[PDB]
């Protein structure tokens, strides 16, 4: 039956990967494997039952030590990465506490693999954690393998997939080449020589309690001075546009932030969060005609933006500006700035290369906005823009340095960039539609050009033209004719929905929804008691709300306020704002911020 849709209406949710948190299936012995979404997916929460902390929600490592202890009742000990799996010489027992010890059997060798192993990919360039999975049984030719975040669909069988296994002169070796560009060998497999399956259906063992999780140790946020002896002169490379345009607008014993694991942790979950949170509250809204009113949305543009709403679920950037407070442990979320990307550069290259440039960058210290990149590269391969993009900014260096640095992630999977600063790129052609100087249709459109400054160059051009009006090669490319054109199947980067999120008025919604939230701060459309007590701000709708107010504190009589970001549908990285009176965008320092990593 019908769809008005020519092309296809895009999403995150893709097909051949289930949601994340439903089973996709069961390995023998009935151990539920979990989807993680797709594989480059961080939750930040542990899975933890009746004290066990059994990993992350649903990374690989975290299947491999809930099976290992519902198969053989065995405790995997703490590791890294899930390549360090294979240099494991023991693992506890349950009950005992007691160590039992693994044997390592390398792949590639004249040992034929055994079910009941836990198969280990190496450390590798595009795969530089490694990978761990379950072997559930063993043929002639083939292994079969339970785990999670490698593939997401639903199993057909007991198993997520079954690998190649070679049998040529003696020697056998699991190759995994389901996908050819990217084959790969494990280093081997740990067998359990002594123990037993436990029986299938038999209940699940309880653990001795001095297994139980250790309580992590609180976040902290520390800002810190530095003694840097190892000085770079000039750091930021003027070849690659997006730094010199950084350079042009700005200029070339220093301070900065350092976070611990655990406040890195609470940012991606409560980021992750509050993202689904605003999401879910941009639904309630959008299918309310009651409520776009209240959103100062006018009545003309509601097909428009329902439109978007149910073609593209997809987009690159938003970010969340927090709070944190060292002594009470508190995040608190003010404001999800969704539709604005400003100081995805700051945070996801230049503050590394500031590291760099001191000293400050070592294997210990990781930069705050590491993931940036590679999650920026995933956001447009699952964006659903294909072919040309077309990257619109104003006259301004802040929007065209982030305009680039987004175009050099687009580009690097696959798709064409070109940069229009303002709007003579564009011409009209023969039925009216908007094509670049190459003669090609426009079809994506990233921009820093809000959806308020289209729709308000719209009612002006209505005026200056008439309602009688229709495009033709002789008419000027307006604002209005690139975002609010009769085109609307072309992808905007940020689509047009992304102003709900972003407007004030959502900010009771979600705390009606899920006041029990620990980022969440108190909002109403009218002024309670509860408020007036707590203290409050009046904030506006273009009426308006009453948000609860947070104590900002100081350090070194600094006030800091935290950008959490969100690249596509990840959490992916923090920034810091910093201020001794007042923190006012462009005109405040920017300060690194560092993370502790886990030397065990
Ligand atoms: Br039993
Ligand atoms: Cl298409
Ligand atoms: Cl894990
Ligand atoms: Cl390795
Ligand atoms: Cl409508
Ligand atoms: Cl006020």
């Amino acid at each position: 039956h019908m769809s008005s849709l020519q092309r296809a209406s895009v999403s995150f949710n893709k097909p051949g990967h289930i949601p994340f948190g439903a089973v996709q299936g069961y390995a023998p012995g009935g151990v539920p494997a979990y989807s993680n979404k797709h594989d480059h997916y961080f939750s930040g929460e542990r899975n933890i039952e009746d004290n066990i902390f059994f990993g992350f929600k649903y990374q690989c490592v975290e299947f491999a030590r809930r099976w290992l202890l519902v198969r053989k009742g065995l405790l995997l000990p703490d590791v890294n990465w899930a390549c360090h799996i294979f240099q494991l010489k023991e693992v506890r027992d349950a009950a005992t506490t007691e160590s039992f010890a693994v044997l390592q059997v390398r792949n590639g060798t004249t040992t034929k693999p055994e079910a009941d192993a836990l198969l280990v990919y190496p450390s590798t360039d595009a795969n530089p954690v490694g990978h761990v999975g379950t072997i559930t049984e063993v043929g002639d030719d083939y292994v079969c393998v339970a785990d999670q975040n490698y593939r997401f669909h639903k199993w057909e069988s007991s198993c997520a997939y079954k690998l190649k296994l070679d049998h040529r002169d003696g020697i056998w070796t699991i190759i995994d080449d389901i996908d050819a560009d990217e084959i790969e060998i494990p280093l081997g497999w740990l067998t359990f020589p002594g123990r037993a399956n436990r029986p299938e259906g038999a209940p699940p063992v309880a653990l001795h309690p001095s297994l139980h999780f250790k309580e992590p140790p609180k976040p902290y946020l520390l800002r810190r001075n530095f003694l840097p002896t190892e000085s770079k002169a000039n750091w930021l490379d003027m070849n690659n546009p997006a730094e010199r345009l950084f350079v042009e607008e700005f200029g070339m014993v220093v301070s900065y932030y350092e976070s611990n694991h655990e406040f890195h942790l609470r940012c991606v979950a409560y980021g992750t969060q509050l993202h689904a949170i605003f999401m879910e509250a941009t639904a309630q809204v959008i299918e309310s005609d009651e409520k776009l009113r209240l959103f100062a949305i006018p009545e003309e543009f509601w097909p428009r933006i329902r439109h978007s709403w149910k073609y593209q679920q997809t987009y690159i950037s938003g970010r969340f500006d927090f709070a944190f407070n060292n002594e009470t442990g508190e995040v608190k979320c003010f404001e999800y700035n969704a539709d604005s990307a400003s100081t995805l550069l700051e945070c996801g290259l230049i503050q590394q290369k500031w590291a760099e440039s001191v000293g400050l960058d070592k294997q210990d210290t990781r930069g705050s906005g590491f993931a940036v990149e590679r999650n920026l590269k995933m956001a447009w391969a699952n964006s659903g823009a294909t072919g040309r993009v077309h990257f619109c900014v104003d006259e301004e260096r802040e929007e065209q340095y982030t305009a680039l640095y987004c175009m050099q992630a687009a580009e690097a999977v696959g798709l064409e960039g070109k940069l229009c600063i303002l709007f003579d790129e564009f011409r009209f052609d023969d039925n009216g539609h908007v094509v670049d100087s190459d003669g090609v249709r426009v079809r994506n459109v990233w921009k820093t050009w809000m959806w308020e400054s289209a729709i308000t160059d719209y009612y002006a051009a209505r005026e200056e033209r008439g309602e009688n009006w229709k495009p033709s090669p002789k008419d000027k490319v307006r604002l209005c004719d690139l975002l609010l054109g009769d085109d609307w199947e072309i992808l905007y980067f940020e689509p047009m929905w992304k102003v709900i999120p972003s407007n004030k008025a959502i900010l009771p919604m979600i705390y009606h929804n899920h006041p029990e939230h620990p980022a969440i701060l108190k909002a109403e459309y009218e002024l309670t008691d509860e408020l007036r007590k707590h203290g409050y701000a009046k904030k506006p709708i273009v009426n308006m709300i009453y948000q609860q107010l947070f104590e900002l504190k100081k350090q070194d009589d600094y006030y800091a306020i935290i950008g959490g970001w969100m690249i596509g549908d990840a959490f992916s990285g923090t920034g810091i704002r910093e201020d001794k009176s007042v923190i006012t965008g462009v005109d405040s320092p920017f300060a690194a911020v560092r993370i502790k990593t886990d030397k065990l």
